[PDB]
């Protein structure tokens, strides 16, 4: 099945990406605290759901959210900039906080069941987010043996998400604070973004429209 590709809301970032962020496939953003991961989320939330002439895909959006960081304003602020209404990109974000690791695990397994119902209709789901990836593995596996059991755990969770992403079709887009892409963002000068692939840099802003050149 052909690749999808999901602009990012910026020409530079587009253009490292090879075109957007792929289906069928983990991007993966890294980067401290106040990189920006979180932003890219929520523009990529709305992004996915334009036509596909306009860099999206008419997509439905599930969003798994370890930080409470979803802010469903920014949504509506983001949507309403890029030519979509608000309201209905809203009710397109199935939304669910994960209580830890495990639960988070779980809400994976749970995914599945909403993205076969929508699968053939003209609305299917073509983005899964987890914001953050690691954050609960991070604070849950400490001390003498985590190490080995917190990794195994994790295998099996980046697992289940490939599986979603190449059976049905969906880019998956996790955040990890400091995969089949990863992404380093850091905060430059005068607030602009930069990012590059690991293993040119793109350039962009955070603004009313997500982010832009
Ligand atoms: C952190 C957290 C708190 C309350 C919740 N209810 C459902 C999920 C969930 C997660
Ligand atoms: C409503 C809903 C149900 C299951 C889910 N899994 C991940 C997100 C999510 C949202």
């Amino acid at each position: 099945a052909t690749i999808g590709r999901i602009s990012t809301g910026s020409k530079s970032l587009d253009k490292l990406l090879g075109g957007g962020i792929e289906t069928q496939a983990i991007t993966e953003v890294f980067g401290e605290f106040g990189s920006g991961k979180t932003q890219l989320a929520h523009t990529l939330a709305v992004m996915v759901q334009l036509p596909p002439e306009e860099g999206g895909l008419n997509g439905s959006v599930m969003w798994i959210d370890t930080e409470n960081t979803f802010r469903p304003e920014r949504i509506r602020e983001i949507a309403q900039n890029r030519g979509l209404d608000p309201d209905e990109v809203l009710k397109h974000i199935a939304y669910a906080r994960a209580f830890n690791s495990n639960h988070q695990m779980l809400l994976v397994q749970q995914a599945e069941d909403m993205i076969k119902e929508l699968l053939n209709t003209d609305r299917p789901v073509k983005l899964l987010i987890v914001d953050s990836l690691t954050s609960h593995f991070r604070s849950e596996y400490i001390g003498r043996g985590a190490l080995a059991e917190r990794q195994q755990k994790l295998a099996k969770h980046l697992a289940d998400l490939h599986r979603l992403a190449n059976l049905y079709d969906i880019a998956v887009f996790v955040t990890n604070q400091v995969a089949t892409l990863r992404v380093y963002l850091r905060k430059g000068k005068g607030g602009k973004r930069i990012a590059r692939l690991i293993d040119g840099e793109a350039v962009f802003s955070i603004t009313e429209k997500g982010i832009e050149d």
